């Protein structure tokens, strides 16, 4: 998965 603010 990928998460970015």
């Amino acid at each position: 998965a990928i998460l970015s603010s």
